[PDB]
């Protein structure tokens, strides 16, 4: 009966009434964790009024079908989330769907729900928060000292890729992430005694994290609060704190698989708000006393931001040039001009391989933006190191590096990878980060990278090794439908460069994106330097390199293929046969430009045959015939097994001939038109 | 000096050499990790001249960029693999790829190579045997009674695929499952004091793991030998045994990242033949006393074979019906008529769910085919259980279900199950076996789905919540491109089936499979029972399902979709435009009818529009225009999405009508029809 158990009761009753006025979604885990919630809030700093605040804590919910709890916490704290958008939770355009999304949702960091993500996410929140504090504070001006809270539940902490977040961040020691763990035996399938009988503490234990045991979590607020302040002083190590609950505490079903994922009876529902005091007529009850007692926190909260925001006036005084250039990060602008280091190729320049070239970008544009870091997972050195004149991303204790560094060594960890990066992209202060591996295991990290898609971050991939051009490893490594993949997904940004230019835009474009990750397919091989690249046409995403005002036929090509279409062009003038040639870097920004532009590239009345060492789908938006490779590759020297599978110019010019002769009397209209 | 000592040698010599000779590959873990395999292989029971002997003991390289390793072995014990192979290691063409493949590599169990995934193979080739022995060992009958060895290293122990599986392996007691840890405290990045600096041992300890050490792996073979008979003492866990190494041992940069994935120097060849006792300026040196020394072995083998095969002939004697089950499950056929127990429906039957339907199969077919078994990961058991009249496989000291059960609850560990399923696949037996999770989550698992394409391996995935057709849980469990990756990926049945006899010609094809993986995409919500639908003509991939000999537009759908181009074509009769109506529920079966069949479904003469709620990449293979979903979907029911985005009869009926207008004057080919 005090006003902490009416917060209580009131989160968990909204969380039921929202669930219940949907029909559907999740009451048990919103139930068992509204205590730890009411806890973790009311130490969190944050201002519902400004959910960018830098120095705010984050909180994470990984255990996502659990949001109707997070949305109560929002709407009874006073964010831009009110009790009718409750009412309308699950409904068509609501900002209140089944699954938190940072899109659509203020205070929600990143889009969870797919599990074992959100724990990732907060490791890269917290990585972020690490780097930025080394970045910036100094004596007197603690700039960054925010912490980041995760729930999560058994769902995520049998996902792999949790365990490689898990791993790297007691390595990192990242102390001031704290999570708390919903330990009440439950998942779908029923008991965790079905699937998931390891000692979960015993593996933390293994990977460096302290741990903190809540063994009544259902009601113990005050070890739950002394749990975060344990957690606080120990500042090398990450903690987990584990919650024993009840799911579904207070329902006539609490304890049982059926209160996870659907609503409660209406019963059921009665009898909870009689036992906790509340009116069974009434729904989505906000008692008066329970939002004065969250104000008051909100309000304090203010007044420390304010303070915050004088704190950093005098560190623009104290530090003239470090301030200068947070504020910059914080208004969400790059330094003026930065895109004048990006290298500049002509095709008198040596032939190079895109990976090659990527590296060089690298050098010369980190040292120029200093919201710039990265690393690589499942990758050698000498194809993916930090940038000369900068230290690998380690706590100091280790010798490794520094919490200053800009180079981050992921181990063999591309899911972890894929969604740290996007924690990363989330903490904010224009964080422009990348992730080297091969362009193959990009598909390891799927279920991350989709949901930088979905959640608008400017991630960046750096994927070499994109194709049968890799060579001797082989099939297991060599892709074939990886681009079809992700340029299936909605709002991915595919950069397939050809050459020194054409990386130097697909870098522009990577780094200046604020809402669409970027995934860059680079080249083992060496390839020319072409005539006709720049950086102000490849920028346009697809562009004629040649042009062919008399065309037969235009090739359009990327990355390795684009020289051989222009070799190509050479056989077939032999054959009577004049071609242009296409470059198509980025089809979704190609897509992006005007019509009229489009159409200057792939005009109609010609046919239009592309090339490309990758699976076929997709080519027809851009093509009328398609020479792609919808087979796996070969164990063997790579020029062999470009010949095998028949692209070289011989074979491109036969292919091109052929379709020439297929459109003979028949009228042809660009790819780009449609007939809706 | 011992033949011990020279075979070890051999095998380290051949591997380098055979890495001289491609100048390319990895020397590194085949130096440290010779001693293991020699003495890893003399305690295998296994016949080189019978690789499918079915109660052979398997070994797994999961650490396959170590596969010079392998194929040593492979050579010396006389597989079909020769001096003369290795002499072409990574060579075009041949028989000893880059990274091991089942289809290619005689001896090889599985396609490894990508981190982490054979470990988890070997969790499945033991869950396999454990099943398989319950299913047919009875007193004196030790039918099956095999072990189970993997080598890994430290990146395998870094992928989160094999947390996910060794946590299951643990749950699941498998005791027959041995691996070997190269703890050689070297990677691509440089030491793992860089990124990996976790408590292996403490971690595979809390997961259920028995640990034996092996301190001086470099020469205790031993050590090692009693290492195995330690854990073959443990019955009830599987063993992790941790090789201490010198990464590359024996050269002069032996324990330094670059030996592990470079040819080593001439001169460090030349000193490593001196320091053993081999002629420097020999290469591929193979000594008779070694060759005489593994005979022996294989001829003791070879002697078990021939007396497991009496048992076995006694045991068709002792046990009539189980020896001709075993019999005919060897041989690779499925019981007689089996697929009269697959449901037929007719148009009057009510409207099901495909997830529904397809749970109804398997509770038909489980009964009367035995090598069926499977499971779910991330997955409310109302979504998917076991069938009616079996049980979980468990072991039978939890109490939850025994080792002779047909039902793996795999936990929320989607990429292991996939694995997994390689495994099982892989044990051989005729195992048919499914893995059950929402369709958007198969995307967790694509390093592992690939490989089932690339190994020929016949697994199902029966992937539920296909669409916006799930509703409420929204964007982050809406597939899109899932479809377009999985069907760009060579040598995958991604079948979509619209009705319970679409849905019957699914499974027939899923179980019938002996080299191609199949995706079973179903949905969450009721589906009619089609006018025309048969198992007969869905069996074809693609079938005229509504024929119109005068059709001014055939629309080509999947799934959902069909019903509602069905709707379309009664609206477009109001409109005076007659449709036909194509069923394509599996674009890689439809692809091999003959182009005679496949032109007799999408004819020329006629513009063809495709439609299904997914991504249109791949659709231009069968259509010329496409009415696909290119966006993430929303949060709200289900029917309210498609109306949304206009996917309701008049929706379609509108861009069929378009689509006419647009052909108006045209000529019109097959979109078979292709240039070369």
């Amino acid at each position: 009966s005090s006003v902490d158990q009416k917060a209580i009761s009131t989160i968990r009753l909204l969380a039921v009434d929202a669930v219940a006025a949907a029909n559907s979604g999740h009451p048990g885990a919103p139930l068992g964790l509204a205590p730890a919630a009411h806890a973790v809030f009311k130490k969190m700093r944050f201002n519902p009024k400004d959910t960018k605040w830098i120095n705010r804590d984050r909180f994470v919910l990984s255990n996502g079908h659990a949001c109707a709890l997070l949305y109560s916490m929002l709407v009874l704290y006073g964010y831009d989330l009110t009790v009718e958008d409750l009412k309308k939770f699950r409904q068509l355009g609501s900002k209140t769907p089944g699954h938190p999304e940072n899109t659509d949702v203020p205070g929600a960091e990143v889009t969870t729900g797919p599990l074992g993500q959100g724990i990732c996410n907060g490791v890269g929140i917290a990585l972020a928060q690490a780097q930025f504090a080394a970045t910036y504070n100094k004596p007197d001006f603690p700039i960054s000292d925010s912490y980041t809270y995760v729930f999560l539940g058994d769902g995520c902490l049998m996902e792999g890729v949790s365990s490689e977040a898990s791993s790297l961040a007691g390595h990192l020691q990242l102390g001031n992430l704290i999570a708390f763990w919903d330990d009440n035996k439950i998942s779908i399938d029923g008991s965790t005694e079905v699937a998931f009988t390891e000692d979960v503490i015993a593996r933390y234990k293994s990977y460096g994290w302290h741990i903190v045991e809540v063994s009544d979590a259902d009601t113990d607020i005050t070890a739950i609060a002394a749990a975060i302040d344990e957690a606080k002083k120990v500042t090398n190590k990450p903690t987990l704190v584990r919650l024993t609950t009840t799911i579904g505490f207070g329902s006539l079903a609490q304890g049982t698989h059926g209160v996870h994922g659907a609503p409660l009876k209406a019963d059921d529902i009665k009898q909870l708000k009689t036992k906790w005091g509340f009116n069974p007529e009434e729904s989505f009850a906000v008692p008066a006393e329970v939002t004065a007692s969250y104000n008051e926190h909100v309000a304090e909260n203010q007044k420390i931001q304010q303070q915050w925001n004088e704190l950093f006036a005098a560190y623009k005084q104290k530090y003239p040039e470090l301030g200068a250039e947070l504020q910059r990060r914080l208004d969400g602008k790059l330094p003026e001009n930065w895109d004048k280091a990006l290298p500049v190729y002509t095709p008198a320049d040596a032939a190079v391989a895109t990976r090659k070239l990527s590296e060089i970008v690298l050098s010369k544009i980190i040292p120029e933006v200093p919201e710039i870091i990265g690393g690589s997972a499942d990758l050698t050195p000498s194809n993916l190191t930090k940038a000369k004149g900068t230290v690998d991303f380690q706590p100091a204790a280790t010798g490794l590096g520094d919490y200053s560094g800009r180079y981050i060594r992921y181990g063999v960890r591309e899911h972890a990878m894929g969604a740290i990066m996007n924690g990363i992209a989330a903490f904010g202060a224009n964080y422009k980060n990348y992730g080297g591996t091969f362009l193959n295991f990009v598909s390891y990290a799927a279920g991350a990278v989709r949901l930088s898609a979905l959640s608008e971050f400017p991630i960046t991939w750096v994927a070499t090794h994109d194709s049968i051009g890799l060579g001797e490893d082989g099939p297991t490594h060599q892709p074939i439908e990886t681009l079809a993949h992700f340029r299936a997904t909605p709002n991915i940004s595919v950069w397939r460069p050809a050459d020194g230019n054409e990386t130097s835009a697909a870098y522009k474009s990577a780094i200046e994106s604020t809402h669409t990750p970027h995934i860059l397919a680079l080249t083992r091989q060496n390839l020319p330097q072409l005539e006709g690249s720049s950086i102000e046409k490849a920028s346009k995403g697809g562009y004629t390199l040649v042009q062919q005002d008399k065309a037969d036929i235009i090739i359009v090509a990327t990355g390795s293929e684009v020289s051989l279409a222009v070799d190509a062009l050479k056989v077939l003038e032999g054959q009577g046969i004049k071609a242009g040639v296409v470059s198509l870097p980025d089809q979704l920004t190609f897509d992006k430009q005007s019509e009229e532009y489009k159409l200057s590239v792939l005009p109609d009345g010609v046919p239009i045959l592309s090339v490309e060492v990758m699976s076929t789908f997709g080519w027809s938006k851009y093509s009328h015939q398609q020479f792609g490779l919808n087979r796996f590759g070969a164990s063997g020297k790579a020029p062999e097994i470009f010949k095998l599978f028949e692209f070289t110019p011989e074979g491109v010019a036969e292919r091109a001939a052929k379709t020439v002769a297929f459109y003979k009397g028949k009228d042809v209209v660009s790819p780009l038109r449609s007939a809706f």
